[PDB]
């Protein structure tokens, strides 16, 4: 695309924001940017030259653009976005600017959970295939950071959030992982309007991946699955692909069910991409996952202490407990912007002797009441570790997996993730 001579507005800055403002400044186009906040991240980083708007909307620099470039973190039904639509002005987001650029084939991934971990994967099985290969998009660099005509592949995980402002996308596959419940506070019509979004994924691409055990994921497209689906599971556990053996999950570092369908998904993007199987298959052995997936930050005293800060909704803290084991008491830690997500599909995993929650930030309360008999709630994060250390015996595990964003008091799962890591070296010695 030409933007030459465009009047062009960027709402939000961040990295994401400033990858939009150099994307522009280097095709000779200045663009003005507006953020919702007083002081946006980045704003520090942004050249003078660009003329900004902080702590509201502007709708005088809105209704005069010939382009606006949405961050995923507002909303379209935004009014003053909603009224620019009516107006008939284009509207788009960073990852509709790179599409329109990309000159190489994009495997798009989004889902409500494991979207990381399977656009991780498939951006180990490039390297082992000797692919020069961008990863990144709603995670890593922003997308448009990767744009370089001497990569040969491009793997972007996408939120429903920018799928909603792209239009351009043409995947060689791409997939829905999943649907459950989450950003119900950018949804006001639901989880079919959430799905919605995420359906845009599937459009032009020339192969969708599905999920066999969720309808949800399904606008033919290859699908995985735990018994059934061309990319399924055996059973120790096996990946087999219509019927073949090609992979004895023992070699995998990564466990779990979830995690295994992970490992199906990225080998049936990895193959539509053409990539070769032998070199996707060893980067399943070798990948050991992601920081604040699931992770064991410490491990001492007979006391494990797991950091699964990424688990920002009920879906995915919901993976990490089904079939969890815990030899003594698990020490749950929940909290943070629940994003009006229901709560209840936890309790069925909180029954027992051997559970302890300890609920803190916005939703705290909410958290509590899946069974207040065996619950704590504090203000902060830190409040509840310190009371739940003197707690932990040998045998325990400390889990936090709040199943809620983390924006009410930090600036990321990372910031939450690692202070936990923090606390619990502290507390667990
Ligand atoms: C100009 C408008 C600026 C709005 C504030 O900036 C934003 C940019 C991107 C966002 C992505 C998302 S988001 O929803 O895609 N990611 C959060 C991450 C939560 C966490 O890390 O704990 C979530 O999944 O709930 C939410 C809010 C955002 C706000």
């Amino acid at each position: 695309a030409d933007y030459q001579g465009k009047n062009v507005v960027i709402i939000g800055l961040g990295l994401t924001g400033l990858s939009c403002v150099d994307f522009f400044l280097a095709r000779g186009v200045t663009p003005r940017v507006m953020d919702t906040r007083m002081t946006p991240p980045g704003l520090d980083k942004l050249p003078e030259a660009v003329e900004r708007h902080t702590g509201s909307l502007n709708d005088e620099w809105l209704m005069a653009a010939d382009l606006i470039v949405a961050s995923p973190g507002i909303a379209l039904a935004h009014p003053s976005l909603s009224a620019a639509a009516d107006a008939g002005i284009e509207i788009v987001g960073d990852i509709e600017l790179f599409c329109r650029e990309a000159q190489a084939p994009i495997v798009a991934i989004t889902g409500s959970n494991g979207k990381s971990t399977v656009t991780t994967l498939v951006g180990e099985m490039a390297k082992a295939a000797g692919v020069n290969v961008g990863v990144g998009g709603n995670i890593g660099l922003p997308a448009l950071m990767l744009l370089d005509d001497e990569c040969e592949l491009y793997v972007l995980e996408l939120s429903s959030f920018q799928l909603e402002t792209t239009s351009s996308l043409q995947a060689v596959a791409a997939t829905i992982l999943n649907v459950t419940e989450d950003h119900m506070d950018r949804y006001p019509f639901g989880l079919q309007q959430y799905r919605a979004a995420k359906l845009r994924i599937y459009e032009n691409a020339k192969v969708c991946v599905v999920n066999a055990d969720d309808a949800l994921t399904m606008p033919r497209c290859v699908s995985f699955g735990v018994n059934m689906g061309d990319y399924h599971l055996n059973h120790e556990t096996w990946l087999r692909v219509k019927g073949e053996k090609v992979l004895n999950v023992k070699e995998m570092k990564l466990s779990g069910q979830h995690n295994y369908t992970n490992a199906l998904a990225a080998l049936a993007l990895a193959d539509a991409a053409g990539l070769p199987r032998a070199s996707s298959l060893k980067a399943l052995t070798t990948f050991t996952g992601l920081p604040h997936r699931f992770e064991v930050v410490l491990e001492h005293n007979g006391v494990r202490w797991i950091n699964d800060s990424k688990a920002t909704n009920v879906g995915s803290t919901e993976a990490a407990l089904n079939g969890l084991h815990v030899d003594g008491t698990l020490h749950l830690l929940l909290g943070g912007d629940g994003k009006s997500a229901d709560f209840s599909p936890l309790a069925r995993y909180l029954n027992g002797d051997n559970v302890r929650l300890y609920c803190f930030g916005r939703d705290g309360a909410q958290l509590a009441a899946l069974r207040p008999e065996v619950a704590e709630q504090t203000e902060t994060m830190e409040q509840a570790m310190r009371l739940l250390a003197p707690r932990v015996q040998p045998g325990d595990m400390v889990l936090l997996s709040p199943a809620c964003a983390s924006l009410d008091q930090f600036k990321n799962f990372e910031q939450r993730g690692n202070e936990f890591a923090r606390l619990a070296k502290e507390l667990g010695s």
